[PDB]
C-alpha cells in the first residue's frame, strides 16, 4: 503493498520530500513536485 499517501485531502504528501522513489514510504512513489504520492 500500500501507500498511505493515496487518496488523501490533507498535505500528508508534503511531509515526504523525495528525490527518487526509494525516499517514499511503503509502495508510494516520487511525484513530479518532489514529494511522494
Amino acid at each position: 503493498x500500500g501507500c498511505i499517501l493515496n487518496g488523501r485531502t490533507d498535505l500528508g504528501t508534503l511531509l515526504f520530500r523525495c528525490r527518487r522513489d526509494s525516499d517514499c514510504p511503503g509502495a508510494c512513489i516520487c511525484r513530479g513536485n518532489g514529494y511522494c504520492g
